């Protein structure tokens, strides 16, 4: 029993943070064989980042130039290149400690992993999910550029994220490992907006179902409600429109609960409607949408990684 | 920016686990030196764990009879003894990635990261409370015993819980690495139940703290209050006494922020008589109580681990 807001064992990615400079500029790199990715703006100065030309900014550089330490253990650049908006340093050495790995780009809705890392060094490790708008509620200081988010599957860990900076309403963009951002962002310092946001709809039903499963049942009612009533409240509560596959995914959870997937969205209708009236669910006053329907069978079930 | 319920790196940790089988009963034990740490109601069956007589239990057994396994290689028990309510199986192999530890017992109100586990393999990790009941609101299903609670220090694992039980409203309790139960609880299958709950009012405070920190500033006011003024609203909201200690804990983030401590307590005050109205703080429709002083000043301030 219990719901927590789980994140996966970092230890796979630890053993691949390294810290990378260049002149004034300290970040994270993930050292992956013998290749170290980072953010492409560690080449960058202060008033480079304003209107930066990063390909005439690289072309002035050398591999001595870029300073990588994994540990206490100096690392020798051996070349060079940009992908998007991400630098591939070439070292002399593969990292030993390199897990079996894939560099996937995921959905907004979806969640991962992040571990915050400050000069190569990890601080931390917290979920979050990709917002509707392509952003993420991290949680970030000067130095964690080049933290990554991740999933693992069984002994494979699939990159999503890698952190490039923050917007002035305290929120976070970056890229996937193959350099292209989330979301309509550019490493530049220039005026930028987040983008009106939405609740991912059936994140909040299979939290509904985790509380279920838990013993929270205040909420549940005799109604229903067809998909297309629904979605016409989900609109109005900027929810965002439930779809028939979304129906499909939250099958598992609706059999093992004994509760239609269309009779959930009554109880959300309903909650929408009035709010919860003092109570709380699953130990939150808000109705909780970064909990994914994989997320809720995963800790509701207790699958591990090897 | 941003605020996050954020676990230590649990790499140095998910080198400890393995698992221990003794007949019918598998969980997991920490393998630090040539010891293996254990719950002793792995050596209970069934019909055990309804009122067993360990020590009678375990003269009965051999060291053939515990399997403990290190991923897929096999260890050697050599030895067995009991202390408290732990097991400690000595084995023929020192773990080579035992980290720098040490065995610390915490004060309810004070935080760790766990470290889920099912068959010796980490499944996941999550920041945790101790609550001033001696449970924690953890997530934790059948064979997940022997999952162990952490603080990280420098390059030093401060052990301080490991899992036992779930009680029958959902929370956990368990031992310090000494076996020593948190609170009024035993590894048996009597009836039991958690004990009254308070608010951790110093932590509530350090999470407004953490708020202004980041920008939420609507519940502040200009009014003040005395220790003991704000000490008798406290107990009819069944938040527990504020100490001059903590008082003084607090001293760094109200010097950090402009905002006397006493002024903090005199938003709380008006937070518990009014609620909040529709308003959030740092994401949350609650007052949050499971982040410390500590907690606040290492994710605001962006302290490592190394
Ligand atoms: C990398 O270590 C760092 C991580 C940031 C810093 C604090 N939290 C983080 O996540 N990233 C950056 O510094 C990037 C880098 C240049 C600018 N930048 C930003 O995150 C951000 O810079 C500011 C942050 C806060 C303030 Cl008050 C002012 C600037 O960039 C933007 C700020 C504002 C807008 Cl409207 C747009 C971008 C880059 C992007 C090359
Ligand atoms: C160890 O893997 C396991 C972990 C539990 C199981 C589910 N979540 C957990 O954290 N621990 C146990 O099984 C221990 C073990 C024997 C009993 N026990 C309990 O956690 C619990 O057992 C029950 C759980 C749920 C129900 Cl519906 C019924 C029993 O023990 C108690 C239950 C109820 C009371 Cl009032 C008191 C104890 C022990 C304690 C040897």
């Amino acid at each position: 029993s219990g719901f927590r807001k789980m994140a996966f064992p970092s230890g796979k990615v630890e053993g691949c943070m390294v810290q990378v400079t260049c002149g004034t500029t300290t970040l994270n790199g993930l050292w992956l064989d013998d290749v170290v990715y980072c953010p492409r703006h560690v080449i960058c100065t202060s008033e480079d980042m304003l209107n930066p030309n990063y390909e005439d900014l690289l072309i002035r550089k050398s591999n001595h130039n870029f300073l990588v330490q994994a540990g206490n253990v100096q690392l020798r650049v051996i070349g060079h290149s940009m992908q998007n908006c991400v630098l591939k340093l070439k070292v002399d050495t593969a990292n030993p400690k390199t897990p079996k790995y894939k560099f996937v780009r995921i959905q907004p809705g979806q969640t991962f992993s992040v571990l915050a890392c400050y000069n190569g060094s990890p601080s931390g490790v917290y979920q979050c999910a990709m917002r509707p708008n392509f952003t993420i509620k991290g949680s970030f200081l000067n130095g964690s550029c080049g933290s990554v988010g991740f999933n693992i599957d069984y002994d494979c860990v699939s990159f999503c994220y890698m952190h490039h900076m923050e917007l002035p309403t305290g929120v976070h963009a970056g890229t996937d490992l193959e350099g292209n951002f989330y979301g309509p962002f550019v490493d530049r310092q220039t005026a930028q907006a987040a983008g009106t946001d939405t609740t991912i709809t059936v994140n909040v039903l299979a939290w509904l179902y985790a509380a279920v499963i838990n013993g929270d049942r205040w909420f549940l009612n005799r109604f229903t409600t067809t998909l297309n009533d629904f979605n016409l409240v989900a609109m109005k509560y900027n929810y965002e429109p439930l779809t028939q596959d979304h129906v499909d995914i939250l099958g598992p959870l609706s059999a093992q609960t004994g509760i239609a997937v269309l009779d959930m969205c009554a109880s959300l209708k309903e909650l929408l409607q009035n709010g919860m009236n003092g109570r709380t669910i699953l130990g939150s006053a808000l109705l909780e949408d970064e909990f994914t329907p994989f997320d809720v069978v995963r800790q509701c079930s207790g699958v591990t990684f090897q």
